[PDB]
């Protein structure tokens, strides 16, 4: 059972206790930790932040304490243009230059593999992603002839049905990747002028135009498209999404005015860390969608959709019974990593809760 965990660069800037460094990570917690995000420059992989070299270094020391722990570097991200990626992939003289630069960069900084986070390929891009993945794995295989352990190659693949069909040749790229992580936590957002959950586990016989909007369907679809179970990994969020209510309506369907106010530490409209959520929960109204099996809370004119220990453990049994490769967690820095905000004295409450399910029968 794999446990892929993401650590984000920009989390170091958060003030006070918000501050997170590779330091805070417990070496036995996950199986793979992925540094997010690298940058591309002069058609070559390159760092992003100024002090990345230092952080790459800090993160890869964890391996001193745990030899079986593998790390990967992710290229892409949202704040990276899909356009830019699209440009390097369609012109063979740019693609090859990009591909050739990776083994060397990873080896230098002590990474065990590369994670492709192209968000998102357009209908014109599908053919070029397959090529990138194909040639990139070919290069990794050729490099192993030098007597070193073959690099891993993974991909972050979005979970909305329409998104998938547009730009991913699932059957094709699955034979080349080592694992695929399904972003099963972006099923709703402020862009829909109503209140709703972004990571429901099941459909819930309530509404029926978006039956493709839940983890369960996404997983089944991917399996039908040809991805082997032993390579699929399900995404579990550690954050929640917030919304400013536009009325006094709190139930399903309720009207929205826009995203929620920023968190004291994460400072971002519409997002909240689990540890910020734990604070918000005090004097908040406790609610839970029984059909879909995820919780939401509301206080004043704020409405928050999030995941707690019970829902996360529930998602974990699901991937187990369906026999998937494992779980992916976005992101370690949004969990209560110090273990002092969510009552119980436990660091990484959410991620450990997952591990507990994955670690038993
Ligand atoms: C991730 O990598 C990205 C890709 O490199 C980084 O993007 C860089 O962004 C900067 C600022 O946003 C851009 O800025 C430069 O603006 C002009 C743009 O013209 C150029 O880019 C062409 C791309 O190939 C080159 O062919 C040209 O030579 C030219 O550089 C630059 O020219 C400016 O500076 C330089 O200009 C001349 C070049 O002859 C020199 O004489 C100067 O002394 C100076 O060196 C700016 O640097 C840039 O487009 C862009 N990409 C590149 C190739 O660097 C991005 O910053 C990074 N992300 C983060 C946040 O780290």
């Amino acid at each position: 059972y794999k446990l892929i965990c993401y650590y984000t660069s920009w989390s170091q800037y958060r003030e006070g206790d918000g501050s997170c460094f590779p330091d805070a990570i417990d070496p036995f917690l996950c199986t793979h930790v992925i540094y997010s995000f690298a940058n591309i420059s002069n058609n070559e992989i390159d760092t992003w932040e100024w002090n990345d070299v230092t952080l790459y270094d800090t993160l890869n020391t964890l391996k001193n304490r745990n030899p079986n722990l593998k790390t990967l570097l992710s290229v892409g991200g949202w704040n990276y243009g899909s356009q830019r990626f699209s440009k390097i992939a369609s012109k063979t003289q740019s693609r090859r230059t990009f591909i050739k630069s990776v083994p060397p960069f990873l080896r230098t900084h002590g990474f065990d593999g590369l994670d492709l986070a192209w968000l998102w390929p357009g209908w014109r891009d599908k053919r070029h992603l397959t090529t990138l993945v194909k040639e990139m794995k070919a290069e990794f295989v050729r490099e192993a002839q030098a007597g070193t352990e073959q690099l891993l190659l993974s991909a972050a693949v979005t979970a909305g049905k329409i998104a998938i069909d547009r730009g991913y040749d699932i059957a094709q790229i699955s034979r080349h990747l080592d694992f695929i992580s399904l972003l099963t936590y972006d099923f709703h957002g402020a862009w829909r002028q109503t209140v709703g959950h972004h990571s429901p586990l099941f459909r819930g016989n309530e509404d029926a135009s978006s039956r493709f909007s839940n983890a369960d369907y996404a997983v089944s679809y991917m399996l039908r498209l040809g991805a082997p179970a032993n390579k699929l990994v399900m995404g579990i969020p550690t954050f929640g999404r917030s919304y400013t209510l536009a009325s006094s309506k709190t139930d399903v369907g309720a009207p929205i005015s826009g995203p929620g106010i920023p968190g004291r530490f994460t400072k971002w409209k519409g997002i909240l860390a689990y540890y910020e959520i734990c604070d918000f929960l005090h004097g908040a109204t406790t609610h839970r969608f029984r059909d879909q099996q995820v919780p939401y809370a509301t206080k004043g004119n704020q409405w928050v959709a999030y995941d707690d220990q019970e829902s996360v453990k529930n998602k974990a049994r699901y991937l187990k019974n369906r026999q998937l490769a494992g779980a992916m967690v976005w992101a370690l820095d949004l969990d209560d990593f110090r273990g002092t905000f969510c009552g119980q004295n436990l660091t990484f409450p959410l991620t450990s809760a997952i591990k507990d399910v994955l670690a038993r029968v």
